[PDB]
C-alpha cells in the first residue's frame, strides 16, 4: 500500500508522518521473524517484538522533529525568562507526542495482523487436544509437553503438519482480532481528539501555529543572511588574490 | 483496477474519497484470510470480517475529513450563539457522512465477491449430501461433523478435494449473488440520492458549498499570515545577532 | 487493451465514457468466475453474469454522470414552469442513455468471447453422445446425468478430461458466434443512429451542448465566486485577530 | 509491434487509423481461438474468422469517422438544394472507406500468418497418408475419418502427435503463402492508387481538404461561441444570487 | 537493438528508414517460422521467406514514401509540359528507391543469420554420412530418404537428434557466412554510392532537395490557408446562429 | 527501504549522510557472507565483521566530507596566527563526527538483525544438547566437537538439519535483541544529544554555521572568478589566431 | 554496460562513436554462435568471426561518417583545383579513421574475452591427455580423433562432459588473456596517440577544425535558405489557387 | 549499487571518476571468471586477473582525460620556452594520477571480496587434511594431487562437494580479509592525502584550477570562434549559388 502517497504527495497534512508510518510497515516487511521455539524464550521474543519496536518508533519521532530542540531550550529556562506561555509548552509537546505515535502504532496493528507475535509468544498456551490427535501429548512429561508446543511456530522443527495449521489458524484468528480491536480503538480515539479537543483548546492553536512558522522563518532567514555575509568577505578575499597571482598569469598565459 | 485514477487525478470529484476506496481494496488484498476452521469461531470471524473492517472504514472516513472539528464546534455551541442555519448544519453532516460510505461499500463488495467470509461463516450450515460421498457424516457423532463441515475453508485440514471444491463453488456462487445484490441495490440508492435530493436541498447546498470554501481559504489566509508577522520580528533577530558578530567577524574572517 | 487510450488521452470524444469501457472489461478479468456446477443454479448463474452486471454498469452510468440531477430538476417543474422545450430535455436523456449503454455492451461481448456464461448456462442442454464414450450417461437416472453434466464446466469435478475438453469448445464456440453477432449488431446500430438522427434531430443537439456547455460554466463561476466572497470576509478576520494577539506577541517574540 | 508508434506520434498522416490497426492486431492476440473440432461446424468457425472480424472492423471504421453524419447529410438533400459537387461527395466517401480499410487488412494478415483458421477450416481436407502411418484411416467409416481429421486443430483431443505436427506445419505453411500474397497484393494496391489516382482526382482533393478543415473549425467555433454565450449569461445568475444571500452572510459569517 | 535509436531519435538522417529497418527486423522475430517439411515445398518455404518479404518491403517504402505521387505526376506530363528536367526526376527516383532498400536489407541479413531459412531450403540437399550413423539411409528407397531427409528443420518429426543437431550447425554455419558476405558487399556498395556518386551527380541534388523543402511548405501552407478562409466563413455562420437562438435563449435561460 | 528519500530528495537535512546510510545498507546486502566454518576463524571473521566495516564506513564519511582539509589547515596552525576560536574549531570536528556515524550504526544494526556474525562467532559456545540428540557429541574428542559446532552457519557442511535449524534460531534471536537494545540506546542518545546540546553549545553553532556558508561561497566565487579572468585571455588568443589563418581562409575557403 | 552513456548524453566527445561501439557490443550477444563442429570448417568459422565482423563495422563507420564525400571530392580534384593543403587532407582522413576503429575494437574483445570463437577454431589443436581419460582417442584413427575433437564447442554432440568442461576452461583462459593483452596493446597505442601525436599534428587540427564546422553550417544553411525560397513562391501559388476557387466557395460554403 | 549516482548526478566532484569506478564494478560483473583449473596455469590467472584489469583501467584513466596532451605539450617543450611553473605541472600531473586509480581499487576489491582470484591462485597451496577426508590424498603422487587440488575452484571438475565447499568458505574469507584491509588501507591513505596536502600543496592548486577552467575556456571559445567565421563565408556561397538557380528556379517552379 506504498504507491498511493508515493505518487500522491498532496494528500497529506504532514510529511515525515506518513513517511514514518510507511518506513514502520516496510519495515516489518524487511524483518525475518525467528522465533526462538523455546518454552523459556518464546515469550519474550514475540511479546517484545510487539513492544520494544514501537518504543524505538516513537523515540525516532521525536529525533527527527526539528522543534524539540526548542522545546527543550523554553523548558530549561526559569519563569519569568520564558516567553511562552505554560499551555502553549503544553499545546506543542502534545502536538510532537500525537504525531510520533503514527508509526507505533501502524507497527502494532501489522503485527497483529500478521499473527506471528501471538504465535510465538502463546503457543505453549494451547490446548492441544482441540487441534488433532490426542495421543501426542501423552507419553510425555510437563517439560517435554513445553518443548513440543513451543516448536509450533517453526515449519521446519515441528513435525506434523495437521496440528500445525489447526494451531496456527486459531492463534492468528485471534491475533487478527486483537488487530481490528485496536485499530477502532485508535482510531475512535482519533476521532475524539479531533472532535472534542478543537472545541476546547483554541488560540493555544494559533499561538503554537504562529511559533512553529517563526522557527521555519527564523532559519531560513539566518541562512540567507550569512550567505550574504559571505559574499562580501569572500569577493574581497578571491579579487585581492588575483591582484597578485594575475601579475604572474601575465607571463603565465601570455 | 488501480492505474485508472492513478494516471488519470482528474477524474475526481473528490479526492479523499476515491483514495480511501482504493484504499480499502487493497488492504482486502494485502489482509491474509485465516478462517479458524473451528465451528465455535467459524461464524464470528467470517461474518466479523464483514461487519468490523466498513465499522472502522466509516470512521476513518470522518477522522480524515477536516471539516468535522468546524461542524462539532457549531453544534456544541448554544442556540443563538450558532453562526449557522439547523439546515446547514444538517446538509453538511449529511455530506461527510455520504463520502465516509465509499470504502465501507468498496470492502463489503470486494469481500462478497471473493467469497471467503461466506464459507467461513456458512460451512457449518451446509448439507453435505449434496456435494460428494454420503458415507462420510455417517458414523460420526453430531459434534464431530460440525468440527468436519468447519474445516471446509481450509485445504490444508479438510482432504476430500472433491467435496471442499463443490462446497466452496456452491457457497462462493451465493456470495457472488449478494455481491451483485448488494452493489445493484446500493447504486440505485445512489441514483435516488442523486437524482431526489437535488430536486429539495437546494440553497443548503449553496451555503454549505461557501461554507467549505470559506474554510479553506481561512485555513491559507491564517498561514500567510502568519509567515509575513514571522519575517517581521525574524528580520529584526537576525539583523540585531550580526550587529555583534561581525564585530567579531571583522578579525575572525579578514 | 488498456495502454492505447492510457497513453492516448486526446482520441476521445467523451471522458467518462472510455474510462467505463475500461474499467468494465477489467473487472470482468477481476471477477473470479464461480459456477456452482449444480443443475439447479447453473443456468441462473450463467445467465446472470450475463444479465445483471450490465444493469449495474448502466445505472452507474447515470450515477456518475453529473447532468441527471439537473434534468430530474427540470421534468420535476411543472409545465409553464420549464424553462425547456421537450425535445431538447428529451434529447439530454437521450444523449446520456446512448453513453451509458458503452459499459454493459463492453461486458456482455468480453462475456461472450470468454464462453464461460455459456458454457456454465448451456452444459445440461448438451447431447454428450457428441463429444466421447457412449458409455458415460448409460447406467444413471435422467437425475443423476443431470448431475454429471452440470460439472463440465468444472474442471476439477469432471473426470473425463476428453469429454470435458470437447463440450467446452462447443460451446466456448456458440458463445463466440453469438459474440460477434452481438458486436456486429451494435455497431450497425451505432451506425444509424451516428448517420440518420443528425439528419433528423437537429438545432435540439444545439440547445442541449449550449445546454451542456452552460451548466459547466454555471459550477464553476459559483466556486469561485464563493472564493472571493470568503477571501473578502477571511481577510477580516484574520487581521482583527492579529491585532490583539501580536499585542500579545510584542512580550512573547521580542 | 507496438512501441514504435506509441512512442512516436509523429509517424502517422492519420491518428486513427494507426490506432485501429494496433487495436485489430492487439485483438486478435486477446481473442483465444477455439475451433470446435467437429467436422460440421469447423469450416464455418475458421472461415467465419477471417470474414466477420474484418466487417466489424470496417463498420467501425464508418462509425468512429466523425464525417460521416455530415456526409449523410449532404447525401439525404435532394439535387439544388446539395451546396456540393457530387465529385467532392464521392470523393469524401472514398477517403473515408480507404481509411476504414487498414484494421479488416490488418485482421485478415495476422490471421493467415498465424495459421489456425486454415488449420481450423480445412483439416477435414487433408489426405492424412502424407503424414504419418497408413493405418490411422483404415478400419473407420467415412463418417469416423471425417471425425478423426476435425480434431487435428485440438492438441488435447488428437492423440497422434506426429501427425498432428506434420498436418499443422502443411497447412500453415499454406496459410503463411497465403498471407504474404495478400499483403503484397493490397500493397500493390496501395502503390498504384496512391502514385495513379492523384495523377487523375485532383481539386476535388482540394475541395475535400477544405471541407474537412471546415468541418473543425465549424465545430471548435461553435463550442467556444457557445461558452462565451454561457459566461454572460452565468455571470448574471451568479451575482443576482449572493445579492440576497450575501445579506444572510452578513450575521451568518461575520 | 531497439533502445538505441529509440532512446536516440537523433542520430537519424531520415526518419522512416530508421523505423522501417526497425519494424523489418521485428516482424521477423514475430514472425513464426513454419517449415513444411516435406521435400516438395521446403525450397519454395525457404527461399520465398528470403525472397518474398524482401519484395514487399521495398514497395511498402515507395507506399509511405509521400513523393511517389508528385514524381508520378511530373512523368505522366507530356515533355514541354515538365517543370523538371530529366536529370532531376531520375535522381528522385534513386534518392526513393535506395532509401526504400533498407528494410529488405535488414530482412535479408536476419534471416541469413538466423539460419532457418537455408535450413528449410537444403537439407534435402544434405550428404547424411558426415553427420552420425551410416545406417540411417540405408534401407530406403531414394524417395524416402529424401522424406528423411525433409523432417531435419523440425525437432518434432525427426528422432535423431544427433544428427539433427550436427547438421543443424553445418547449415546455419553457412546461411552465418552467407550473411557476412552479404552485410559486407551491401556495405561496400554503400561506401562506393556515398564516395564516389556525390562526386558526380552535383546541383541535381541540390535542385532535388529544394524540390522536398517545397514540397513540405507547400502543403503545410495549403493547410493553414484552408483553416484561415475556414475561420471566415465558420464565424459568419456561427454568429448568424445565435441571431436567433438567443431571441429563444432569452426566455429559456434567464 | 530505498525508494522512501529515492523519490523524496526533500526529507533531508544532510545529503551525502543520507546516501552513505544507503550505501552502507546496500553493500550488507551484496556481501556475500563466508564464515570460515572452522573453529579457529570464526569469532575473527563474524566479530570482524562487525567491528571493520564500521571502522571504514566511519572513516570515509572524514574523507568525503570537503571540510575537513579547512579544518586540519586551522588546526594545523599556531595559537595567535588562528582566526578561530577553540570552541568553533571542537564544534566543527563535532559535527562532522556525527554524521560519519550514520552508516556505522547502519551496518551495525543490518548485521545484528540478519544474525549471521552472531552465527558465525558464536556457534561454538554452544550447548548442543538444547537443540536435538544427545547422541551426536558423544563419542567425539573435545578437539572434535568444537569442529562439529563450528560447521553449524554452514547449510551444505553441516548435515542434521534439525539442530541446524534450532540453533540458527536461538542465536538469530539473540542478534536481533542485541539490533533492537543496540538501536534504543543510539536513538536515546540522539535524543538526549539533539535535546540538551543545542541548550548548551549556541552560538558556537551560529559561527559554525557562518564558517560553513563562507566556505561554499568562496569555492564557487573562486571558479567563476578563474573563469572570467581565463575569456579574457582566451578570447585575446583565439582573435589573435584568426588574424594570420583567416588570411589563409581567404584562399582556402572562397 | 549500456546504461551508463544511455543515462549520460554528456560524458561523449563523439556520438557516433559511442553508439556504434555499443551497437558492436549488443550485436555480438544478438549473435547466436553455431561453430560447425567439423574438422574442415571449425577454424575458418572461429577466425572468421574474429575478423570479418570486424572488417564490416569498420566499413560502417566509413559510410556513416559524413564528411567522407567531402574528403573525397577533394582527393578526386586536381592539384591546384584543390582548395586544401594535403596535411589537412591526410589529418581528416586520419581523424575519420580513429573513431571507425572503435566499433572494431569492441568487437575483438567481447569475442576474446567470451572465448567461443578460439573454443571453435583451437580444439582439433589440443593434446587431450592433459583433459581426462587416455583411453578415449586410442582406437581411433587420425581421422577420426580430428572428427572427435571438432566436436568440443558442442555440448549435445560431444558426450564426455569433464573432457569437454577442462578443454573449454583451457582454451577460454588463453582467449581472456589474448583479450587482456588486445586491451592493454589498444590502450597504450591510444595513450601514445593522444599524448604525441597533438605534440606534433598542430594547426592541420584546427583547420580540420575549421573544416568540420564549415561543413556543418554550410549543410544547415543550405536547408533553411531552400526553405525560406520555397516560402516565397509557396504562398504565390497558394494565393492564387484561393483566387477561383473561393469563387466557388462563395455558392458552395455561404 | 549502481542506482544511488544513477539517479543522483549531483553528488559528484568529478563525473568521469565515478563513472569509471561503476564502469570497473560491472566489467567484474559482466566478467565470466574461467579458473583454468590445471597447477600450471592457475596462480598466473588468478593473480593476472588482480593485476592487468587495474593497470588497464589506470591507462584508461589517462587516455580519457583531456588534459594529458596539454600537459605532455608543456612537458616536451624546453626549459625557458615552458609557461608554467615546474610545481604547477608536477600538481597538475598528481591530479590525473589520483583521479585514475579509482577504477583500479574498485576492480581489486571487488575481486578480493568476489573471492575467486584467491581460490584459482591458492587452491594448490592448500593443506586438504583440514577439509575433509584424510584418506583423498593418499595413494596419490605429488604431481597428481598437484592437479587434484587445481580443480577445487571448479564444480564441475571436483566431486567431493564437502571438501570443495569447505575449502571455498575457507580461502573466501581469507580473501574478504584481505579485501576489507585493502579497503582500509586506501582510505585511510585517502584521509592523509586530503589533509596533510592540502595544508602542503597549495597556490599550486589555484594555479591548476585556473589551468583547468583555462582549457576549457578555451576549446569552447574556438568552437564558436570557428562557426562564426563559417556562418560568414557560408552565407556568401549560398547566397551565390541562388543568384544563378533560381534564375533557373523563375521556369521551373511558376
Amino acid at each position: 500500500m506504498f504507491q498511493f502517497l508515493q505518487s500522491n504527495q498532496e494528500s497529506f497534512m504532514n510529511g515525515i508522518c506518513g513517511i514514518m508510518a510507511l518506513a514502520s510497515a516496510q519495515m516489518y516487511s524487511s524483518f525475518e521473524f525467528s522465533c526462538p521455539c523455546m518454552p523459556e524464550y518464546n515469550y519474550t521474543y514475540g511479546i517484545g517484538l510487539l513492544i520494544i519496536p514501537p518504543i524505538w518508533f516513537f523515540l525516532l519521532g521525536f529525533v527527527l522533529n526539528n522543534n524539540v530542540s526548542v522545546l527543550a531550550e523554553e523548558w530549561k529556562r526559569p519563569t519569568g525568562r520564558r516567553t511562552k506561555d505554560p499551555s502553549v509548552l503544553r499545546y506543542m509537546l502534545c502536538s510532537i507526542t500525537q504525531r510520533s505515535l503514527i508509526a507505533p502504532a501502524v507497527w502494532v496493528s501489522v503485527t497483529l495482523m500478521d499473527g506471528k507475535s501471538f504465535l510465538c509468544a502463546f503457543s505453549i498456551n494451547l490446548d492441544i487436544e482441540k487441534f488433532g490427535n490426542a495421543s501426542l501429548v501423552i507419553g510425555m512429561t510437563e517439560t517435554e509437553k513445553l518443548k513440543f508446543l513451543a516448536r509450533i511456530p517453526c515449519k521446519d522443527l515441528f513435525e506434523d503438519n495437521e496440528v500445525r495449521v489447526a494451531a496456527t489458524r486459531y492463534i492468528k484468528c485471534i491475533s487478527q482480532a486483537c488487530g481490528w480491536m485496536f485499530l477502532l480503538m485508535m482510531t475512535f480515539t482519533a476521532f475524539l481528539i479531533r472532535a472534542i479537543r478543537p472545541c476546547f483548546t483554541q488560540a493555544a492553536f494559533l499561538k503554537t501555529k504562529y511559533w512553529s512558522h517563526y522557527i521555519d522563518i527564523e532559519r531560513k532567514m539566518f541562512d540567507e543572511t550569512c550567505k550574504e555575509h559571505a559574499k562580501s568577505f569572500a569577493k574581497v578575499c578571491i579579487h585581492q588574490y588575483f591582484e597578485n597571482i594575475s601579475g604572474e598569469m601575465q607571463n603565465f598565459h601570455r
